[PDB]
């Protein structure tokens, strides 16, 4: 019975190994002025397996840009976060007539890439992007 | 400016204070032989407020039973955890046809109540039960 402890805001318990993590942070970000709503999910993919990092990432722009309606790609960026790699994506689409702007992070990590999402609007970005950039500069991974 | 340090399994970092958190924690635990995988699911509850905790798990109880078809209660337990006031119950009610069993500990804390939450068939819950037992007999609340 093989046990690992897990670390929360609120709490520590030890977790089986053969239980299947699929944990998920979520925020919701207040509207401001003519900014509404937005959100900052973070996630775990433990998909990437043996592939490289940069493989990796291909193959989660691919997947976007294959499946979102009114997919378009704003940048693509190769950053550096505490000697893990790296990629931001901006990209927008459309879902029931309205664009969405995601800026996307993915964090190489084992035994699973971290992702943070913003979801917000192409309008709403720029209200956004100083409360999402704080966050995002003091984003410390732990040691695995 | 206004933000706090916010503690994951793989990251640190500062969440500002006027985000809304909605983060999730789940956990399924495997099938095996005739009983089917379960979920352990860690939730937050920031609706307590000032009140009474006692009241507050009396809302929710008046929640269950008004909202959830089926609804009924097996047992209510006032426990204690490392020195928070918690409530297990343990209920059943019939989702989309068919009945949940489902052992929910609700552990006061601030700001948020931190909710654990198993979630099987009354058929799976002896096989589970175990795994679940020990799992929540070694969480530690974290102080504030």
């Amino acid at each position: 019975g093989h046990m690992t402890l897990y670390r929360l805001h609120e709490a520590d318990l030890e977790i089986p190994d053969a239980w299947q993590d699929q944990s998920i942070n979520i925020f919701k970000l207040p509207a401001s002025g003519p900014a509404r709503e937005a959100s900052f999910v973070i996630s775990r993919d433990a998909s990437q397996g043996d592939a490289p990092f940069a493989d990796y990432v291909a193959r989660q722009l691919e997947n976007a840009e294959k499946q979102l309606p009114g997919f378009k790609l704003h940048k693509r960026w190769d950053i550096n976060i505490h000697g893990h790699a790296a990629v931001l994506l901006d990209y927008q689409w459309q879902r029931e007539g309205r664009d969405l702007m995601l800026r996307q992070v993915f964090i190489e990590r084992r035994p699973a890439v971290l992702i943070t999402t913003l979801t917000t609007t192409p309008a709403d970005l720029p209200h956004h992007e100083p409360a999402w950039k704080q966050a995002m500069q003091t984003l410390v991974p732990r040691p695995t």
